């Protein structure tokens, strides 16, 4: 499934479930929507897994659904001002000199070396803050985002790495490559 959508389809989507999809271009225009606590009026804009959308004072969180595509989910204001940010890039330069690529299209400068791609960093929305890394490795609690376990949540129990052409296995009896694994929680920080 697309792993971006527009935001004026995912608004859409969502309307449809109460009728009301032929507003959705309307709300857009009223400068009633916000994505990450910003203002967005342009239906063109991308938007992904776990970006914050508010309708009208409303929040939703973008999440998958069992079928793998990008759906809203409501979510509390509390909650709606936090996002969690999966390492999905780095380019490491000399120095410990590290460029953070997350999977929302931003980017962050760290000097720790010890952040690898599959870790998670939890940030405040109103300030982008990065207040927890949620670490990729056993014991930690992860959501799947793509394939045919897209949607479950699980522990995990351990983790395969070969060079040349992987695995993430879970408590709950099951594994997916790692690419699918986004992690939610740990023992000090829990999204849930």
């Amino acid at each position: 499934k697309d792993q971006s959508v527009t935001l004026l389809s995912i608004i859409r989507d969502y309307l449809k479930l109460s009728d009301k999809e032929r507003e959705a271009a309307r709300i857009l225009a009223n400068g009633l929507v916000k994505v990450d606590g910003k203002t967005v009026r342009e239906k063109k804009f991308a938007v992904g897994f776990m970006d914050v959308i508010e309708i009208n004072g409303e929040s939703y969180r973008v999440v998958y659904n069992d079928q793998g595509a990008l759906v809203l989910m409501k979510e509390t204001k509390e909650r709606a001002s936090m996002k969690l940010l999966k390492v999905r890039s780095k380019v490491i330069a000399p120095g410990n000199r590290i460029q953070l690529g997350t999977h929302d299209g931003r980017t962050f400068i760290t000097d720790d070396k010890s952040i690898k791609v599959g870790d998670v960093l939890a940030v405040s929305v109103p300030d982008m803050k990065i207040s927890e890394i949620i670490k990729m490795q056993p014991g930690n609690k992860a959501y799947i985002t793509a394939g045919s376990h897209v949607n479950q949540t699980g522990t995990i129990s351990k983790i395969e790495a070969k060079e040349g052409s992987n695995l993430v296995h879970f408590q709950e009896g099951f594994s997916t490559i790692k690419d699918h694994v986004f992690m939610i929680g740990s023992s000090k920080f829990s999204f849930v």
